[PDB]
């Protein structure tokens, strides 16, 4: 697709089996998710915000489809205001800035 | 241009007579830009994300060139780890989400 950003830019995406919404994110290093269930061990991450760094969960090789185009990737898991998908994903479905 | 996602979307940008670096950010609703002085009238706005809410001052009708595209909108000031370029003015220079 084209996406203008007149709107925030919300796609559907599909992870453990799940449709979800998320916001494509290009300020965004890394992919976090609202908190859920995902398979395997987690480590330590820290992410900055505008406000300040805090400590999420690092989910490695995570199958995730985003609107129709599928990745595996390193997927965070936080209290992040809404789902996003970061840079990280983004590259691997081909997304690129245009103008 | 066409900007890819590899590495964070970087560029430059004049404002208030000032060259700045700043983010590409497609999940930015508003810009939000280090503090400096900006003309006219303001007043204060909370924003946040992970990590907490900062307050800002939120300047309207303010000139400024992105990568050369001239646009005209609103520019919050204050203490953000990061100059960012949000969706009210990209959307002016035309830039679009790609895949
Ligand atoms: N990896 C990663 C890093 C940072 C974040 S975040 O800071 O939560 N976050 C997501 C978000 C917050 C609020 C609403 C919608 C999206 C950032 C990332 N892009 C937009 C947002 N921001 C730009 C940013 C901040 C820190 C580093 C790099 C860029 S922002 O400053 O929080 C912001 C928030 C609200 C408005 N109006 C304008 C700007 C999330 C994931
Ligand atoms: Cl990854
Ligand atoms: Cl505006
Ligand atoms: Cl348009």
């Amino acid at each position: 697709p084209q996406i203008t950003l007149w709107q925030r830019p919300l796609v559907t995406i599909k992870i453990g089996g799940q449709l979800k919404e998320a916001l494509l994110d290009t300020g965004a290093d890394d992919t976090v998710l609202e908190e859920m269930s995902l398979p395997g061990r987690w480590k330590p991450k820290m992410i900055g915000g505008i406000g300040g760094f805090i400590k999420v969960r690092q989910y490695d090789q995570i199958l995730i489809e985003i609107c129709g185009h599928k990745a595996i990737g390193t997927v965070l898991v936080g209290p992040t205001p809404v789902n996003i998908i970061g840079r990280n994903l983004l590259t691997q479905i081909g997304c690129t800035l245009n103008f």
